[PDB]
RNA sequence: GGAUGAUCCUCAGUGGUCUGGGGUGCAAGCUGUCUAGCGACAGAGUGGUUCAAUUCCACCUUU
């Protein structure tokens, strides 16, 4: 939620660059002259209510013209207190009128998108307009056998039976597949357990007016589940409270230090959230429908880091977290690329978003198997994540940096269709270790593919 | 749920073993009562039906005889009477009404049919409302009685030694630095929990060893999905359940922007649910002796039942993670209660590799869930805590959810003489949280807590020997 | 029924726009509106009775 003084000119800011930044997203503008008008209203109508308080009070003060008082002290008892009763609809009136302003000035608020780095490419075509920054690995190889005749050639997949019990996309992952995802879990838990990231396993749903506070309403239209429990644990309450499952680990991490003063000392804090994540993923049909490459339910192992705003610490550590997942996707051997995302593809909290990539020679094409985003102040303000705990003046707030280190599903689908052979599918040498006693070799076919 | 046959008197079982059941259970056996109303009036109506068909024959065979007789005789257009009534028929009338008149009673006698085909749904609804909650059959081995602490039975006892300790599960939590308990409340609400750090590869660890254990004998590792779909649910699970356990959680039933629709779905409280859901409607092969599974899945509780229970730590929580041990096997030879009596040994065994002490117990049937014939409690030992809980259950099925499924025995040996259902069941291998209290409690000192020496294998470099202290307990 | 939420802390008092004693900081904290700035005004959990609520009452929240 970007700052209000942005869009007042009486203050520090300009909205005229907040307009340019929602054209350069592709969101259509006007938002930010309706938040313009209804914050101007609103600051009116703060200011005729507190003049009519201060009227109010004088008349204590002092115990046939209204529009505005001098320093009365004629009349009394009946010709005042007449007065004070027709003040007092005034102020019911500009009550209503303030509640309404100010919900709806909110509301335009809410969905205007956060700043853009000059990096980031300003087109709303992303296969035409998207910039590959890096490139590493062998990235023109192929295979043929894609990821889905692979993951059934192991035994490993479900389709048929997840679909009779959670209803399309939904799956049975089985026997060694099992190890391998908690091998990737293990090697990525351990990877970042020993660059200062600290572990931590998330709630999976969250009370709403939490979710709300981290979620664009996109999301919560086309991605979020909602769950409905009792809101009490007693027989005699009926009473229901509306929970949503989290698509993200970066959710709940975010939401971990709300409203809270965070110290510039310990303030570089690194987490390493490990969540399931459950998306609706209403937005794709017909897209990617057999495998486990896009599904409804997925474990996933992230990045998010707390850093201090003032000079390019956020930055920093943006560009450093980056290249922490290159180092991770690099030591299984995967190759990738690295693309810069275009304005129009930034979901609102992001500033900019460089994603990963991988190549998958089965299928002959470019996935994408991570991202990362700097959000830099806007959750932060959102959540009152302050910076130190009360000097004055002027408050300021963290800046807050979310990419994945792993996406187990999709990583599971890169390894399988870039390290087959025809006996099956290569172990990568750092997976070994956590592989059990017959699979640290290799993973072996037991059934053929479909047709 | 049951056999209609072992409610049906002139059929094979008795129902006074049913009301019986109900007793010991502690339900209401008026239940049954309304089954065997239900069901009557169900057979009532097959009767008529058929006795209905026969008759809508005879109609189209006198028809065929007219033309034979005579192409014209008597009046087209007169109305039939008395006949109808199609309680009492005979040939002797039919052959009395020209052709139209029979042919507008055939119409009348189809019109009957429909609503018999209504009510005979309406009773067969009805019957099954009923059937939904009457339970299982009791093993004699079984306790009778409705309160547990004071009518359970334990049977083994393994380790040392109600031995004593300090700091609770819920002090170490905390002690450890694994457990964010107010900034979890905030977020996901009440009971809600961050768990941090070191934890997370303790569970993590559990997980893989667990896996790599029953991977080793033969069962199959298996992702469930948590959530399952209306209809598959209410098979799997009861409707108290659904009150007080099973979350709702909705979707919206289709991926186009276009869709208006929601699809009701429910979040599972164990593995047991999606794999019960796994060969639904399948016949099983003989050859493919007990088929096991390794079921790793979170499960969602809503915890209704119990207010202002273990609030703490991570004893019991809304959201855990869990290792379930499912098999599918045979009702011959006894074979199920046999490998429940081996499932129960290895998860016996998987604790005595952990250095747990604990102690299995026979559950009252006061306490049991519909599904279960008999459910084994394997209660370990809290030193820090200074009590035993309940760690682990591993349940007989029998045929229940094998019938409520349709999984049968295969085609079976013969045919046309009973259809026979499989034997199921289900054990918990590990419950991650409550195995960790478990632990904490058992490998406590005061540097922090002593790595398991299986678990150190999985333990990440540095943590591998102990898991140190950095907090004072509150 | 008691305690509580936003006027430096603390105890006590009180319908007069708060008072007093003790302690602490500086030469009295937080939010918001107005003014170019100086600075002024409004807000004290929510409502009621009262012209007037720190008090009285209704009420809640956390405990
Ligand atoms: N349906 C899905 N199943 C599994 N993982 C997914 C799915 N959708 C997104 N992801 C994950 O999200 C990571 C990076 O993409 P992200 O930006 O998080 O979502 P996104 O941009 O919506 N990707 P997509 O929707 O697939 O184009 C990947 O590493 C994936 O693991
Ligand atoms: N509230 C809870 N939080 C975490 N795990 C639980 C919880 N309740 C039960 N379990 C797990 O499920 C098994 C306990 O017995 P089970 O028969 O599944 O549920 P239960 O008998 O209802 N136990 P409880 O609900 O605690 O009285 C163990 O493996 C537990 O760790």
């Amino acid at each position: 939620v970007l700052d209000l003084d942005l869009f007042r000119v009486d203050k520090g800011g300009d909205p005229a660059l907040i307009r340019e930044t929602q054209e350069k997203r592709f969101k259509d503008p006007g938002l930010v002259d309706q938040l313009v008008k209804a914050d101007s209203e609103w600051r009116r109508c703060r200011f005729r209510a507190d003049n009519l308080n201060k009227l109010k009070n004088l008349c204590s003060k002092t115990i046939f013209d209204d529009l505005t008082a001098d320093a009365l002290a004629n009349l009394k008892v009946s010709q005042i207190k007449k007065v004070r009763l027709l003040i007092d609809e005034a102020i019911l009136k500009c009550d209503a009128e303030r509640i309404k302003l100010e919900a709806e000035r909110f509301e335009n608020l809410r969905e205007i998108g956060n700043l853009l780095h000059p990096s980031v490419p300003i087109s709303n075509d992303e296969d035409v307009d998207n910039k590959v920054e890096r490139i590493w690995g062998d990235c023109t190889v192929r295979k043929k056998y894609s990821h889905v005749d692979l993951v059934v050639m192991v035994d490993g997949f479900e389709g048929e039976k997840g679909a009779v019990v959670a209803g399309s996309r939904g799956y049975f992952l089985k026997g060694v597949l099992v190890f391998l995802e908690q091998a990737l879990i293990q090697y990525a838990l351990r990877t970042l357990g020993s660059r200062g990231y600290i572990p931590i396993y998330t709630p999976f749903f969250m009370r709403k007016e939490v979710m709300q506070e981290v979620a664009q309403l996109s999301q919560f239209d086309e991605e979020l589940y909602k769950v409905i429990g009792k809101g009490s644990e007693k027989s005699d309450d009926n009473s229901y409270d509306e929970k949503y499952l989290i698509a993200t680990s970066e959710q709940p991490i975010a939401a971990l230090h709300r409203d809270e003063w965070l110290r510039p000392e310990d303030l570089p804090i690194k987490y390493a959230g490990l969540s399931t994540c459950f998306r609706q993923e209403v937005g794709s049909h017909g897209r990617d429908t057999r495998g486990i490459f896009r599904v409804h339910q997925f474990e996933k192992i992230e990045q998010f880091v707390y850093s201090s705003p003032h000079d390019n610490k956020s930055w920093e550590m943006f560009e450093e977290m980056i290249t922490t997942a290159e180092e991770f996707y690099q030591s299984l051997g995967i190759p990738y690329h690295i693309v810069n995302i275009v304005s129009g593809s930034l979901n609102h909290a992001a500033s900019k978003k460089l994603d990963l990539e991988a190549w998958f020679p089965g299928s002959g094409a470019f996935r994408e198997l991570v991202s990362c985003s700097n959000c830099t102040d806007y959750q932060a303000r959102r959540l009152r994540i302050r910076y130190g705990q009360t000097m004055m003046d002027k408050v300021e707030f963290v800046h807050m940096l979310n990419a994945t280190m792993c996406a187990t599903t999709r990583t599971i689908c890169a390894i399988l269709e870039n390290y087959q052979t025809k006996k099956g599918i290569t172990v990568p040498e750092k997976l070994k270790e956590f592989m059990p006693p017959g699979l640290q070799e290799l993973i072996p076919f037991v059934k053929p593919a479909p047709i």
